[PDB]
């Protein structure tokens, strides 16, 4: 009542949200056991946090366990076609500083997080950062330093946020701790790989109703992203092909049963038409970026692709395919919302009725979120308990607190203990119905661990 | 070769044509080992390289010893299980005038006598310099009755799981002696032959054993590491029924993201000793049980007293104490079916009707059962883990940690692993003999991920 | 133009630029309007159809009208009508009357209007149908049209059986090609359809992981094939039921437990009968049958909480929803998707953990949840219908007379050779190559280098 | 003193005896039917020629027969698939049987002969059980006297029944058939499901390669083309399929393979120049699958990847010329069953050379020749069949019809799909599965029995 702090599509989708936050949250139970054990402690009360993460039911939930552990929160999305409008009405109407909406411009998306850090026109007492990818950290140590010597931590979602992390820690140029959530085992190697197992064809088949089955694929990378989008499309009968600069990646792919291939003869890229392997990308029907790289799908590339290709991204960023070179030259016609044919017979004008235009999804932005609906609850349940913890952990830490010289011993940016990891998984694992051994006092003592855990050196891979 | 030799012992040396034939063609499956020869065989990196080994003497581990042997150095070598000699592989490296002492079928006293033949030549300590060793049984039988031979020795190099953890245990204790390359946890080692090597090499095992079908069959696979990943794949992929139990709760969300239900053989997971404890329910239902552990007693007499009638048995980590065979040798008659499958009748010790329908079926007495009842994993995997052992045993001979004072000792006593640009140039080759072609970063595209373009491309905290 | 009723003629633009994406998905619809639009084969037939108003349909429309033919048209389900096909329909001036979300009575309504025009009934002289619900409205109500149409092609296995039924009771008018059996669609349709688009339906309505989660798959036919296998590549645990032998012993041999709801697989009606254990672990239960009731009262109080309960086969009474009508709360998550709460029918508690998850309200599910099959696997089965509908008109069966109608008054399947040529359209649009025999190869296996390939015998 | 046999060694006759023992437990149909018809003997009279693979699973099928009462004399329908293990304990239960791995073609004739002939003079055989038709054959061609007192044959496997319905067409065949092939417990569970088990199975045991991440090409996909297809690509193979029936292509194509033709544009006129080479010079591992003539042809050889494994899974080892490979190429035998064949010559061969390709079983049936064939719980259903099928066709007893009647019956025909869906079940429940019954209302909505069968004989599963 008098709630006017919040910018989103629609506020009527605000009931319809909140009956699939109340869905979500059975779908959630690492989050909802964190909400459990930790209301009676409060240990967010006093925090502040400024959020920046894809503004999705499941977000949804995430900021409903920050705040119901005492938080106060204030709230854009990451992306300018990830919302999902009922999730943001539904965080706006319980009075949660939200703003949000898909199919933001750029314009859009730069107030929105502006919105966050301000408040009244000034800046919020933010003490604390929630961050997927970096935007809202680079945005606070470019243009509002002060409020960074209050602010005590930043958890960070994604690869790409953590990398822009180390690359600022090494520069001398971070200001605050992170932990990098994106590390944990129940979030990388769950969210990543699996979540794009199940949102990858997902979002294809929201966008194009395309058979997948039969036909031929590139999947440009093989870490965890290019992992699961391989599979994703692989389960589905598509002959898939993997690209990737690193040989140990390769290796995988190739024993998990895949062709390894280059866009480019003999996988040399200098920037030439004569470099591009036309026979392989005649054939290709489907290709998606997960590299988290520039420009992995080139203009080059591109020309050369099968008549009405598919192309997409699923990486962070949109600069992994080159769609600037497409607007300056090909026409764009738009077949629904987040789905465009690329006419490469001219930028003016298009025949309704040419054959030669390729598919573009979400306008090369982040396929799963853009097309459907990203990962679903029960994967991103293992993220955002993470985060949740990562949270909890630097909020009760106080750097802005500390003076100089501790404050110089604790900038870093670290990972959570593996004991939480494994209790996080845990949570998850019941959540399947699963029940996991418990050692013997002899066994645990024979591979060298504690009955509770953890149960691995801080080396293994997984 | 050489004329007069004698200084082996293996089952039959009129296989050594045969296994000639099968060394040639793994030569063509493991590039990686093939291209270090390739590359080093005129530098002769281990010239003066006298090095005790302890693996499997398959036909890849035929390849590994021969390419040692091109690169400068001698050796003398002896299997590290009883059941895992290629007979044809040992018998072309005694061929070659290489010291062998391995068959299939060794009794524990005569594993034993295999090892000191490689310790010992003509009665004294070989002068030995480098130690290779998978599981660390070697290792041990040196720190243990020869310590004084570890004082000319470099290194040692660890293939497997369970002998980095010995090590690892020797280090902490101070009681390890001498350097050690963890060899196992290279990922194209570690992440290519645990996983992919048991993928390929346990059902192989099964059919070889049993014949079975395994399609519509219940499956319980003890153990979701890199061997268990790859166990219930190779099982779920022949269309069994595969659950999976775990004690590490992050392996057992892999296994249920991988589509297996994750259960445990005691009831809510409590071992309390008792038979009421376990959930026989749900082992009456079970059709193959398969260990995968590296730990002791994971399928105890209890489980084996609730199997379903005549389910197979087996274990493919590296000892097998994983299943409690000596309790089924202490109260139950076993049948031979063949070499390595045996009908454990739960009738009784005494004897046993041939006909009873309540039996079990161990394969390979419990032993590793990819290498007891089939051959181990496929050339062209090894083919990775070789090539690392090879570069292990480069780097700590060229180092010469026993010639060092004894401050300096101090300092380089450690387990360590190979940096990843090795590894990184392993698994390029193994992707090169599939016909793979891996992808060259541009410039501009190197700096906006932070790498060379010539790698390593991950720091050293990722997982893949 | 007002000869038509659809959700939104503004739609239209946009179902026909996904018209004309699906043009290029359907290599073998698209080759049979190039290669007969010359002949016109169909110049003066009047086609009633009733079949899913979805965009592959939207093709098959489209070629039915390039080669000649008038129709007026229908959807066979409530919930199936994709409203931009419906809309591109209308504004290309061709009769439709379907919209997604109709009501029972309003369904009916829409098949009236094909049935009549300006109030009378239109000179119809021939039927595409899909479920026999306008085969047996034409036979009940209306049985003076059926003397003017020279036949039926039915597309689905509901639909074939009702042909054979009414067959051997004498009451079918008119002869029928079951186009259900062709090999390019029953063998590509049924299954790999369904495993396109079950998995699809369940995430647009729930975004429910499937992984590493339960399913129960009622029947092992075509549907439940592709079924198993839509949630079986998600990582799904599946469990398979059968009351067919055989089909159980594919599925085991494909991978699959096969259970019983039942204890010992006896339905004697009692909560007693009901495996709760089995039951109590369940996620998610897929009917695939055809048959009715084969998930039950009992079964549907004996499930895990918050399971989701579905329907792909034709008809929704696969599940009884009148008893969830009747005994528990329906709340509307969105449309098509109802959590239907265990704890009483007069309210319900908005946080209650008690409930199920229904889909499409028992509703062919990938139609009503999602888009149904692709165009490329529609494509399949709409080449077999237009060539189903050139052969029956052109026997022009209700001009002949009655002793010439006795001896093909009959349900009839195409022949081998037009499933083949179906089957090299649809291999050529995956840019696949079939080998051709040498003439001794042909003679060593006793085939023509043409084909057909295959005895009617085989079962592929 | 019985020595009315010839086997390779038949000392091994406990060890097989072990085996079928095991095998019994695995072959719940089978064993199902030696239990219900043991005490009716409905086989007593019955003298069967039998010509089938020697292996475990065809000892249990033999002493099935046996055990209803029949007397056999049998012999292995191919010179590789025998397992002597198998061969001695028949023998040595006092069966005659003529079969060991590794026979010459001379051998293997005679062996079909010895069965033939009792003490020099026809045996007084009144039915035949054949998988391939050559017994079959040998009978009509030299036997026709013997014919006249046969009451059925029942064939195994596909090529044997094109060769029955051959020559029902030409007049020529002399008793009736019946197909076992074409149940659906027999084609799609044994065609399929067994070279899935099988074959990965012996390309491993003959090579010990690994398979994941190399590319095959699967010539066929009809029933043993899609279960070798599926043997191939659950290892992670790069699977692609040719074929030259476009609705087995379309299955190809939707079960997610690549469908191509050694040939460009599939065109196969002869040249050189049609081959496909940089296919081809892919290839890792070729199957044929299709009981075809030449579909591994001279010129696709050639143009093989080096150290490419060659394979034959149909009936028939002509679906690869290997006579060419004979006439050009030097062998140089690895172990039994596993040849190199060195693409540099005819006369001797470096045994360092890299140009060679591996043939596997001299190109006769893989899965039989470098492994056991199929595993007996799917060789339970095919035996189940076989055993229903003598019964039927002797019980019918057509030499004695007068020749009126004979005309009538001289038919090829299949079991009613009433047995198949009772073999079905037995099978199912060897798995624990539970089938469940219709409820009256149920049974009259799809209209069928309670009971089966629930499915038109048009149905195609
Ligand atoms: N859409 C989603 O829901 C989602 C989820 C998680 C992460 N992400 C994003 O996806 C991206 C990848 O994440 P990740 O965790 O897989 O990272 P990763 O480091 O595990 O994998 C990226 C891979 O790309 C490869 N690569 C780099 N340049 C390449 C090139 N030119 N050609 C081919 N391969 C190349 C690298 O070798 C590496 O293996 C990041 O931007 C991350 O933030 C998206
Ligand atoms: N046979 C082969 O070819 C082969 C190859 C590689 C390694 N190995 C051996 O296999 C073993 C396992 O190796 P790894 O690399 O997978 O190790 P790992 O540590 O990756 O996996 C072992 C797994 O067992 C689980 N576990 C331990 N005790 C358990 C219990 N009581 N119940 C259930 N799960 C339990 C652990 O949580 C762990 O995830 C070692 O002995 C190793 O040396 C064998
Ligand atoms: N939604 C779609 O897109 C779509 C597509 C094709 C067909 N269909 C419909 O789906 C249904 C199934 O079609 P089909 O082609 O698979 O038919 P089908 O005859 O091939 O299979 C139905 C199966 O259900 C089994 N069954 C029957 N009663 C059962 C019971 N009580 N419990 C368990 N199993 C039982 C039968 O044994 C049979 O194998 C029909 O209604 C058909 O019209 C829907
Ligand atoms: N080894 C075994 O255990 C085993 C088991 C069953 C059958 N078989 C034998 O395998 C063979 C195949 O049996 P099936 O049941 O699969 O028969 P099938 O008729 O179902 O399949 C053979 C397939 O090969 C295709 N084909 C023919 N010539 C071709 C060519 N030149 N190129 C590509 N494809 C071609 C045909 O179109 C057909 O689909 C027969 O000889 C049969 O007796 C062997
Ligand atoms: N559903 C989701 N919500 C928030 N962040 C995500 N990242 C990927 N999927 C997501
Ligand atoms: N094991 C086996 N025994 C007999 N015939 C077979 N055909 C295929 N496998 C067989
Ligand atoms: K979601
Ligand atoms: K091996
Ligand atoms: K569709
Ligand atoms: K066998």
């Amino acid at each position: 009542a008098g709630f006017t702090d919040y910018k989103v599509a629609d506020i009527t989708l605000a009931a319809w949200g909140r009956r699939e936050l109340i869905i979500a949250e059975s779908e959630m139970p690492a989050l909802m056991g964190l909400r459990r054990k930790y209301a009676g402690q409060q240990p967010l009360k006093g925090a502040k946090i400024l959020g920046c993460i894809h503004m999705t039911i499941q977000t949804g939930v995430l900021i409903e366990t920050l705040v119901a552990l005492g938080a106060e929160v204030r709230w854009s999305s990451c992306n300018i076609f990830s919302t999902q409008d009922q999730a943001a009405a539904a965080i706006a109407a319980a009075g949660i500083p939200v703003f949000a909406w898909k199919g933001e411009t750029e314009e859009e998306y730069e107030w929105c997080i502006e919105q966050t850090i301000l408040k009244d026109g000034q800046p919020w007492d933010a003490n604390m950062v929630l961050d997927d990818g970096g935007d809202l950290t680079e945005i606070l140590h470019k243009k509002y330093p002060q409020m960074l010597e209050r602010i005590h931590g930043i958890t960070e979602e994604t690869t790409t946020g953590v990398h822009r992390l180390l690359d600022m820690l090494k520069n001398g140029t971070l200001k605050v701790p992170a932990i990098n959530v994106n590390d944990s085992v129940t979030k990388s190697k769950n969210d990543n790989k699996y979540g794009c197992r199940h949102s990858l064809n997902d979002a294809i088949k929201r966008g194009t109703d395309h058979l997948l089955s039969g036909k031929q694929a590139l999947v440009i990378g093989y870490g965890d992203v290019g992992k699961g989008s391989s599979q994703s499309l692989r389960q589905e009968g598509m002959i898939v092909k993997v690209a990737e600069v690193d040989p140990i990646c390769a290796m995988q792919a190739c024993m998990d049963g895949f062709e390894v291939v280059s866009p480019y003869k003999n996988g040399i890229n200098d920037g030439t038409e004569a470099s591009i392997d036309a026979a392989l990308l005649g054939k290709i029907d489907l290709i998606v970026t997960t590299t988290g790289n520039v420009n992995v799908c080139d203009a080059n590339m591109l020309k050369a692709l099968k008549k009405r290709a598919v192309v997409c991204n699923i990486g962070h960023f949109d600069n992994e395919i080159d769609t600037a070179f497409m607007r300056k030259n090909w026409a764009w016609e738009e077949v629904k919302p987040q789905v465009h044919k690329i006419h490469r017979t001219g930028k003016d004008g298009f025949d309704a009725h040419n054959d030669d235009y390729l598919i573009l999804l979400a306008e090369g932005r982040l396929v799963n979120l853009g097309n459907a609906t990203g990962h679903p609850s029960r994967i991103m349940d293992g993220s955002f308990a993470n985060q949740v913890l990562a949270q909890i952990h630097l909020f009760e830490q106080k750097y802005a607190d500390l003076p100089a010289a501790e404050k110089a011993k604790r900038l870093s940016v670290e990972v959570l203990p593996k004991k939480l990891d494994e209790e996080v998984a845990l949570e998850m694992v019941k959540g399947f119905g699963g029940v996991v051994t418990q050692l013997t006092p002899k066994q645990a003592e024979y591979i060298g661990v504690s009955v509770e855990g953890p149960f691995k050196p801080d080396t293994y891979r997984y």
